[PDB]
């Protein structure tokens, strides 16, 4: 059975591939996370945020043990976005109680997760309706620190090619792989997680594909006619058009724009003429990936195909050892920026 | 050439699912609102009709009848078609202090609500607002809608002009093309108000379209013309004033607006009547048509806030939805940001 697209460890590299290696998430308190929702509780509402700092274990875990503890279906528990199990994370977590009476969340004890915060809430807490989150990672025993702090320069200046990360396409990459068999058939997915899962790789690694094409181009921030180009900080994009090139140019380089790259579905991709051929062509090979997600109908969307991450810092401890502090909007990972500084 | 209607800036992004808008008149209910309460006395008898599966000039016609009165004795503020659901105002002129039966006005689809007299006439475009109440159906994307109704809880939407308004297949604004393009007159006046109606309301779609391109949507500049809430009065921004104004606008107390392109001045200043200008550089002949026909530029604000909007989800693929918007300001221009339409 011949498999397929171009695998994760041979996604291009923007500033190319690192001169060096180093230890990530030696310990989980090297890599810590920090939720950003971008609102605060209202402080009333039938919902109940529960803000938790959690060690070894995955968002769902804790939040069906909250259910229990609230005598209430897992259903009622839901969360604004997935936080890696190993590693130091803090995040909100929101339950449906209605009525004026607050539950003694204070009670709550699970190993491994520590209740900070709990208020109630008018609207419940959906799937990636967070704001972005802030990291504080640190890299041990670098092998080249020169290589890593020119990287880390270069970053703040060019940012990093915004991929999703290995984490998002299953252990071992079985959600891809999942996704690529259902497409070759036709037999309809049962489980809805199955099922999710299973799209999500499917249009992600479309994604990294077409990034990864894109960053074959001599000028990689060449805005060209029919280019999506999505505004910073936001979800508004529009179509360039050859008479608007050079000060579109401008707006790109001066990262008030955003160049990007198709998430496949149904519907029409955004792009148009020259760049709508661009994204068709880089994954042309893949008709069977692409046609699943019209089936299921996943409309196609837009995605930054660059990142910039937010208030970038770091500080070397020793000439082998590194903490790095940057803020992401939802959606990127850390492991993005990460893959352009060291070889793991 | 000019930015066509499904190209047209979105404030929160194209939407990332679909649904189905009107499936049946009932999933789209239109509450007309006058502003005031019948005076209660007066020589017209406002008639208030619950209207579904025929339109306002039908059913005028038909109160004309029943009333023994001359069909051009029945106005009304605001017309609507038999697709949609709509309680309206009809407006009938009949001298005296009696009150006629309008119990015994039994007219196939119709229902009179109420009435009672009123000493001023009803005309077209009087209406203060509507309230509506949308059954949107086959939502593939709760989540996005969800977000996006939130979103527009407090961002709002583009405020711009229906597809309806550029008539059916566009032809209104390719009847206004093709008329700029040359120097003849148009005979019929209903012809006439269309065309110059489409292509106004298209630059207007332009400009907004273009600002909305902006890092900051909402932000004043030198120049811009501020409208009130709630009303046509608008002012001048100055730079001295920004701090201010930009409060009052991020306050919702004044509204950024976009030019109605017309004879006389737009209205914006400097910096912001340049960049009106420039959004709309290009359509030097539907500009010279409406200075033309002495159409006068106006002001018309750039977003729309649906007031009292609130939703409900039967299921995750259905949701109603409800809100008041003013006169001049459509509901498909709500939908716009919340599903995509075909």
């Amino acid at each position: 059975p011949r498999g397929s697209m171009i695998e994760f460890d041979n996604l291009t590299y923007l500033h190319g591939k690192p001169q060096g290696t180093g230890l990530l998430k030696a310990n989980p308190e090297d890599f810590v996370v920090v939720e950003d929702l971008g609102f605060e509780p209202d402080g009333e509402g039938e919902h109940i945020l529960v803000r938790i700092l959690k060690n070894g274990c995955n968002t769902r875990f804790v939040a069906d043990a909250l259910a229990k503890f609230l005598k209430i279906h897992a259903r009622e528990v839901s969360f604004a976005g997935q936080k890696d199990k190993h590693a130091v994370t803090e995040q909100w977590l929101c339950a449906r109680v209605p009525g004026k009476e607050m539950p003694d969340l204070s009670a709550f004890q699970l190993e491994g997760c520590q209740v900070l915060e709990y208020a109630r809430h008018k609207r419940k807490l959906r799937l990636g309706a967070l704001k972005g989150n802030a990291f504080t990672l640190v890299l041990r025993e670098v092998s080249n620190r020169d290589d890593v702090e020119q990287r880390l320069i270069d970053i703040c200046v060019k940012g990093v090619p915004n991929y999703f990360g290995a984490q998002r396409f299953g252990i071992g990459g079985s959600n891809l792989q999942g996704a690529q068999r259902w497409a070759q058939t036709n037999t309809p997915v049962r489980d809805r997680n199955k099922r999710s899962f299973w799209l999500s790789a499917a249009r992600s690694a479309l994604f990294n594909q077409i990034v990864a094409e894109r960053l074959k181009k001599a000028d990689v921030n060449q805005v060209v006619d029919g280019d999506a180009l999505q505004l910073a900080g936001r979800g508004s994009w529009f179509v360039a058009t050859t008479e608007e090139l050079a000060e579109l140019q401008r707006r790109v380089n001066d990262k008030e724009l955003m160049i990007t790259a198709a998430l496949p579905g149904s519907g029409e991709w955004g792009t148009q003429r020259e760049a709508l051929a661009f994204e068709q062509a880089a994954v042309a090979a893949e008709t069977e990936l692409q046609a699943l997600l019209v089936r299921e109908k996943v409309e196609a969307a837009r995605r930054a195909m660059l990142l910039y991450p937010q208030q970038l810092s770091w500080n070397w401890w020793d000439d082998v050892t590194v903490e790095i502090r940057f803020w992401l909007p939802a959606g990127s990972f850390a492991t993005s920026v990460v893959r352009e500084l060291i070889n793991t």
